[PDB]
């Protein structure tokens, strides 16, 4: 079933099965290390299978799970909202209806193969939900696209509605370096080689995609380095015409 959830989640049924902290939830048909209230045997409609994440009590707070640490009973699962009416950040969590392109072309289906040839086969690629022909961003572009019925255009990207509320937490940034500076926030605005930061809203010396308006949850603000792409550290375009792009040094956390 699909792997988010709505309101309290009372009907999640997808296959979370860690608590927000990481432990792995006890299975509900399991009496080790701690004895469930609720189980298949008494709440047969609560769909309690193997040890996924579930609410069968109504719990405001959404789903949770008997966990297998013995010192923690039971606790809350960290499961992704579902994005319906709008999108949030770039759109790899949407999971909306929209099945018409920009210029308004019909979306071919995930599921055929014409009259594009593809590679984003469903069941090759099963919790991206390429469902039906609604627009998604499966794979890192701008937003949600689709593969068109239209021949002569073999895919385009979709017009989808930005969420005004604040995006999903995304854990933690730092002022400082850790890992590939995927978190950093800091103020750096200067490469490794000296170079000064073109900012990111700014199309000159060089043009580029990596906007504000594109990736607004990468926080691409005026000229600071940030790693908003799958790179080694932060980064960003220099304002020298002859270098297009150049990694920051970060100093470490």
């Amino acid at each position: 079933l699909s792997e988010c959830k709505t309101g309290n989640g009372k009907n999640y049924r997808g296959t979370m099965s860690k608590t927000k902290n990481g432990i792995t939830c006890q299975k509900w048909s399991s009496t080790s290390p701690h004895r469930p209230r609720f189980s298949p045997a008494t709440h047969p409609s609560e769909g309690l299978e193997e040890n996924y994440c579930r609410n069968p009590d109504n719990d405001p707070q959404g789903p949770w799970c008997y966990t297998t640490d013995p010192e923690k009973r039971y606790d809350y699962c960290d499961i992704l909202e579902c994005e319906e009416e709008c999108m949030h950040c770039s759109g790899e969590n949407y999971d909306g209806k929209i099945s018409k392109t920009m210029s308004g072309l019909e979306c071919q289906a995930w599921d055929s193969q014409s009259p594009h040839a593809h590679g984003y086969i469903p069941s090759k690629f099963p919790n991206k939900n390429l469902k039906k022909n609604y627009c998604r961003n499966p794979d890192r572009e701008l937003r949600p696209w689709c593969f068109t019925t239209d021949p002569n255009k073999r895919w385009e990207l979709c017009d989808i509605p930005r969420c005004t509320t604040p995006p999903p937490s995304s854990g933690p940034t730092y002022q400082c370096l850790k890992g590939t500076g995927e978190n950093y926030r800091g103020n750096v605005a200067v490469t490794v080689s000296g170079h000064t930061c073109q900012h990111w809203s700014a199309q000159t010396p060089h043009t580029h995609e990596r906007t504000p308006e594109n990736f607004p949850c990468k926080n691409l603000d005026e000229n600071y380095c940030r790693n908003p792409d799958g790179k080694r550290a932060p980064w960003c375009h220099t304002t020298n015409s002859q270098v297009r792009w150049e990694y920051c040094k970060i100093p470490s956390c």
